[PDB]
């Protein structure tokens, strides 16, 4: 995700997701604020993948 946002970056969230990206990067443990940002374009299962065994820098 940290690689697709650069090359592609088709889903630029410079609205509210910004305030989150400035926190999740240090401790992405949100369960409601993360699903509200990864629900506009990203899937729903991705929320469960964030835990472990999933893309962390992709």
């Amino acid at each position: 995700i940290y690689w697709i946002a650069d090359q592609f970056g088709i889903h630029l969230a410079t609205g509210t997701a910004r305030k989150l990206l400035d926190a999740v990067a240090s401790g992405a443990s949100l369960g409601t604020a993360f699903a509200a940002i990864l629900g506009v374009t990203l899937p729903a299962w991705a929320l469960a993948a964030a835990g472990a065994l999933g893309a962390t820098a992709a």
